[PDB]
């Protein structure tokens, strides 16, 4: 009972209109921070690696069920079972991102099960091999973090593995160590995003997500950054988008053309500056 998914917020975002994000995702519509391993690699390929980088650390075998808590467009989920053969099982509490990974599965022609769920990890109890989440803790809620870790701790098998990606946010004293100024405009951007286009968006700090996990019983085998690799993502996207502003503004309108291009834009300082980093936790039970 109780912790229901908190569905208007995250669908306020991912929901508002598949055309519209594909005018700047890459094809995957892979929604998270890439990773450019060959310099002139295209953000497609980039965006395949990052998953790669992921899946690999999980230790995927034939046959095992994978679960992917916040799937996205489930390009993730395609990838695993074409590269590991695992069965997989996606969350998502966006609607347009159900039907379409759901569309996408009908359309794969392999003996491995898939499906998605209309669903949070909180309505989530079922038994799997092994967990990836990436971009989706960011929207858990700080007050939800202890359960999601014991969730996944409880359906994972004795010796499993999550594979947790996540934005994370320095503390104020690594800023500090840093010599990153709170400035005005980081205070307004960083609500202009609660506001307009991430609403209950908490992303943790690193220490938070190996504390709140070793508490679980979680160990942290491996934490690795991709911050370079965010803004490059970031400016990417807005060129994409930017490349496309009168379909944009066809689609939606110039206002939210022009609130998209400012929060990609905006972000890309950030990580740029090094304000927000972003991390992939390789958490063993
Ligand atoms: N409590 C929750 N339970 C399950 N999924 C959640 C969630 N809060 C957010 N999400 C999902 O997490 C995703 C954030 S976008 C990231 C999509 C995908 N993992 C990728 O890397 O491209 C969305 O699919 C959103 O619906
Ligand atoms: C590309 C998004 C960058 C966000 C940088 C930090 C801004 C302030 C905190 C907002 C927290 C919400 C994060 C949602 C991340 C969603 N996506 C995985 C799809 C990018």
């Amino acid at each position: 009972n109780d912790l229901t998914p908190h569905f208007e917020d995250v669908q306020a975002h991912y929901d508002l209109s598949d055309d519209f994000f594909r005018l700047f995702l890459d094809p995957t519509q892979t929604y998270s921070c890439a990773h450019f391993e060959r310099e002139d690699m295209t953000l497609e390929e980039a965006q395949i690696a990052k998953i790669d980088l992921a899946l690999g650390k999980l230790g995927l075998q034939p046959g095992m069920t994978l679960l992917d808590i916040g799937c996205g467009w489930g390009a993730t989920m395609r990838r695993a079972i074409a590269q590991y053969d695992v069965n997989v099982v996606g969350l998502t509490l966006s609607k347009n991102q159900a039907a379409h990974v759901q569309k996408s599965f009908d359309e794969m022609d392999t003996p491995r099960d898939r499906r998605v769920l209309l669903a949070g990890w909180e309505q989530f109890n079922e038994p799997v091999d092994r967990i990836v989440s990436i971009g989706a803790f960011e929207h858990f809620g700080h007050d939800r973090h202890a359960d999601f870790f014991a969730r996944a701790h409880k359906i994972l098998p004795p010796d499993g593995v999550l594979l947790l990606h996540t934005i994370t946010g320095l503390t104020r004293q690594q800023m500090v160590d840093h010599g990153l100024p709170l400035t005005l405009w980081l205070a307004r951007f960083l609500k202009f995003i609660a506001t307009e286009i991430f609403p209950g968006g908490q992303p943790p700090t690193i220490e938070m997500v190996e504390e709140q996990s070793a508490k679980t019983g979680f160990t942290l085998t491996r934490r690795q950054s991709l911050q370079p690799h965010y803004a490059r993502t970031l400016d990417l996207w807005a060129e994409a988008l930017q490349e496309h502003k009168s379909e944009a503004i066809a689609i939606q309108s110039e206002e939210v053309y022009e609130r998209y291009m400012k929060y990609l834009t905006g972000c890309a300082k950030l990580f740029r500056v090094g304000y927000i980093d972003v991390n992939q936790f390789t958490l063993a039970k």
